[PDB]
């Protein structure tokens, strides 16, 4: 079998192609300005990395990106892509007169071969909380056709966490799961099962933005080095964590986002999702704890946030948090493939 | 004697401890609407007291039988239990009424008259109106009255209306899920979380509210102090069924009461209604563990059960039902120990 | 299995793990017009459940069963293919209903029954009233029905009505009008405008609409689950002559559905027309690609035809023509994706 | 039994009532300071506890006698005289430590332990840290410690300031002159008003205040729980001799106390002093009848003398002079019924 086949369910997969086959989808991601103007800019100022360069697009869609190399001077551009969107990909590379330098290349990146080995890899494959999909992994494959030399963008990429505190989420959530509080719903008695629906709820991970200021700490950082970094490496991701409570008050959870870097020749280039800067379509995401740990100022919150890759493209999160001063601990599960979509 | 075999020691302690503080008594007298309201409904009915024989059970400190004199009143037997009657006897002689006031140190269940009276006042409203149980010491009282004799009050309206409030609901389910943490400071506390609703959720809740939150027009139930017997107010069953006029989430049922003096010139109103100006009865609600869905035209069902018991007040079970969907809700409180809100 | 045969195992697998969520069953239970009614269907029929042998097609949480019992059933069993069987499981024992309901983990074209029923209850219905393809499940059970028994629901109409609305068809261009521009990044996207077009067209649109937006009184298809068998489903043909009330443009043709529980004391009906309180059905329109303009009293004639598909969905065919002026039009929908724009 | 023979009945049923509420157990729980300190006593004064029995007298939740099982005690005797014994029992059980800790419902001084003990652990202090008089229970239960054993809190301070508080002084006139009206509805209630003065200032007032009104350091009274008896704790006398930091006006006495747990590896304090975070406790303030005036320099002397009552609380006798000018002033307080005015 092939690597992704192997490690990815079938039913999943068809899901997720089908999901990347519309063009709406294209178009919204297209129409985040950041992503798709810092994604040129880390490409276009650092032009020497492409000047008549090969190059790899890993999932390239309508193209967009192997466009950019285009602009960027490169010489010959492989653009990968599994769902049907490749057809419209070629679409493009041929009304824009493209056709000598962008080769559109149908299928997984992880099936199909491509004729030569490439001097640059540039793709998007970051998920919700960088990890979700499972594309990095796809990202690190393809190095098989890097040069020794080679290089990737984005190069790196940096996951944060910090506490937040934030009731009104909380009490949200915990209000849809009291529904399976109630004896006598038209008669019938639903509570044995509320245990079962607040996990269910409080597995689902929240994707929105908010205020900096229910942050109660300063951010953890973990970073993966995609020049460096191995497919396996991703199969369990062991992030552990030590915070330093600015505020007192009730930890709700933790709050993920991300940053990867276009380390190229010129210029080091970022691509933020922190809720410092400005909205894009990964948002920000928080992990709920069913109990939420009160903590005051100068206390210590330890733990670990463990992330187990499942057939789904996807993570099984369990975090594991803990108020050093008084051992009150919180554990929690979270399925990553299923997010709270709440803006 | 009556009152002793109802009540526990301790709770009488308390109890008539409690009203021997006279910043007590100054706040009863503070509550302009209550006082006001006695002063009115006595003074233009003036004709019931005029050269008539008063009992006032449980004088305090002796307001309602200085309205009584005020009226003209040819004697007033002002009786009270707690120490406040030392207290009420000093007022009687710095307003020269010693001549119209007496002052009888006791227990209106204890204490020996030397004459009936034509008309008993007394102010024994609690919360939901029943609360402290003083309304069969005054029902108690009425060997002393005179076969055609009148009570002041006379009748009291206990009202029911279920309401929605979830703002209420969550903030004491929310104090109810401090139990519910499986780790403070190390300790799982998760196996009283029940315990725990149970015991919040057994508090009526004392303060007043929006009429808004009312879902339904109240259901009325009446108490006739002419006619009632003390031992009809040991268990008192009061059936309701609500029209429900909006559509949501019952979050219980919300108390109050009326009492009206019924005199010869007029009949004066004494209303602890949200729909009027406040008292320091406020209003109660009683919520329900788990809220009922209802759409308008809906209607609600069931029972409000009163207990009496020896710690002098009640314990209240509320059953309700939507009757169109069977949805069910059963709920014990004590109003023993309420929420002041 | 029948089932397994006519689905993919693709969607199969996404739809019983939908129907696996506390979240998604409680949606359905809070809907109160659809819950409410069948329990009043049921329980105002008690003649026809008291000491009855009932299936429930696809119980979910178990709730119709729970109704079921209430009217008095005997026994009551209770199929449901997805995860969410456990915790129905689960109600009926914490409800002390275990000698009146069991719960049948499994599709109800794979398990077997012990005995016949009297009758049959089941909430089968979809967008369109097809969509999802339950209705072949809840036909394929009668092979457990007694010659007398009955179904609940026992007939289901379908409502199809031709409507105006510039709004809705001009958001159409101008959403896919993001590709018809010359240099979107120095990309020429405008190649790809037209598949944009036919893509958005080819989703029908789930929300509701003010009923002055009707332009003719609706045309009724109904299926009668007494005497309908599957293969009827596979291919639904429905002829339409609309006599336009008012002057203008067609833009479409708006559906929607009653089922309705024919018992032996009375007939209830649970309907998602636009003109009775909003269900979780909505409405759904289907638009055409080019709108026909027609005069009040002017004949609008043609087919919607329905053909089923392995998605657990259907290939919507729709042609119409004004017959006074021959003026035609067509389109083809997957209602496999429809849009959902209520707000 | 000891506990009677000093108590009312009627206040012993109130006093157990109220600490039969999982209310008031909480409340005294979410007290941080209050508990963490507890915690953090035990905990690094671990040696104080691994292998050894331990007394927790008037366990309430149970709450230290987990302390003393995470610190690593070998059996610990929970003794519970309200009805809370039953819920500490369940919380036992539920944390697995039914091989550790053993709940006693009943009164100290009732029941019967079977062994003697290494270590009391206790939080017995009220009000001005006497009221209740559960200190004596405390010191009652040594007859069940080892020679050489050890008590947590092993000491107790009170501490004594005098205060000024114009506001505070003059509110109680404010107040009582309620009644100095000769028309309240027509009635003259004048006659009442210095009874109504008499009561307000035999109310101890409970709430916290700014420490600038302090106006010389506190005068600290001790209690040695290893060394003390029961009987020491019934008649308290307290001489006090202020040297004044501040010239004006003195309204009263303020109290506050620590307490201090002195194990072997080091002496953790729990302090409600007003320089400190407030806790439950907050701070108690007791009135002069008259004001005195001293000047900074002056010497404020003389005595508050604690003489204890069968309502499980002290009748609070306070006098007090200007050295230097002889100007006296005294109040006699009911410490069982406080004023509380915290905001
Ligand atoms: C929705 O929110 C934004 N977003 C975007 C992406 C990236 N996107 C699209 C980017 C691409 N269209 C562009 O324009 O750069 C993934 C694209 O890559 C394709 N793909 C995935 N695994 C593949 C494999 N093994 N072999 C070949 N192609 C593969 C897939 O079909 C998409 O076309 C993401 N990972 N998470 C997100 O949340
Ligand atoms: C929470 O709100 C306050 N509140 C106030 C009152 C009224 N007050 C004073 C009434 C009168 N002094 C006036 O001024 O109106 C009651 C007075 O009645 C006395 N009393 C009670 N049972 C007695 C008995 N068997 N024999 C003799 N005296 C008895 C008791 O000692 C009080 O002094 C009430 N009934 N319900 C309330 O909720
Ligand atoms: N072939 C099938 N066999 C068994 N269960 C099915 C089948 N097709 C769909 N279902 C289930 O049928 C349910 C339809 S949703 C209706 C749920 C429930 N009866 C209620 O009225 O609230 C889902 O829970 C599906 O998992
Ligand atoms: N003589 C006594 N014997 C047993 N328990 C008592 C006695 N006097 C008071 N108590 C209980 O002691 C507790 C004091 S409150 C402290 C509770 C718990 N140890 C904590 O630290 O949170 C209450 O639960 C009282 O019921």
């Amino acid at each position: 079998r092939s690597v992704f086949s192997e490690r990815t369910e079938e039913s999943s997969a068809v899901q997720y192609f089908q999901f990347y086959g519309y063009l709406s989808q294209q178009q919204n991601m297209m129409q985040d300005y950041v992503r798709t103007g810092t994604y040129q800019r880390a490409i276009l100022q650092n032009h020497t990395d492409f000047k008549d360069k090969i190059v790899l697009d890993v999932g390239c869609g309508s193209g967009i990106l192997s466009f950019f190399a285009a602009q960027a001077g490169a010489r010959k551009i492989y653009a990968v892509e599994a769902s049907t969107m490749a057809q419209h990909a070629e679409v493009l590379v041929k009304s824009n007169n493209l056709t000598d330098r962008i080769v559109v290349i149908p299928g997984k990146v992880e099936e199909v071969s491509l004729p030569e080995q490439v001097d640059i890899i540039i793709s998007e494959p970051m998920g919700y909380m960088l990890f979700n999909e499972r594309m990095l992994e796809s990202y690190l494959h393809a190095k098989k056709y890097l040069k020794p030399s080679g290089n990737m963008f984005p190069t790196i990429g940096d996951v944060h966490l910090a506490p937040f505190t934030d009731e009104q989420l909380y009490m949200e959530q915990f209000t849809k799961a009291n529904f399976w509080y109630q004896p006598s719903f038209h008669g019938v008695d639903l509570s044995a099962l509320r245990g079962a629906a607040v996990d269910e709820y409080f597995r689902q991970p929240v994707v929105d933005t908010f205020d900096i200021r229910i942050l109660m700490a300063k951010s953890v950082k973990y970073t993966v080095n995609f020049l460096e970094a191995k497919e396996g490496d991703l199969h369990r991701i062991e992030i552990p964590f030590k915070f330093h409570m600015l505020h007192s008050g009730l930890v709700h959870g933790l709050a993920f986002w991300f940053d990867v870097a276009f380390i190229g020749s010129i210029m080091t280039v970022w691509l933020s999702t922190a809720p410092t800067e400005p909205l894009t379509h990964w948002y920000q995401v928080r992990c709920l704890f069913q109990s939420p740990l009160f903590a005051k100022a100068g206390d210590t919150l330890s733990g670990t946030c463990l992330l187990i890759a499942n057939k789904r493209q996807s993570y099984d999160i369990s975090i594991v948090a803990q108020v050093d001063q008084t051992g009150s601990k919180s554990s929690n599960l979270l399925d990553l493939k299923n997010p709270f979509f709440r803006y």
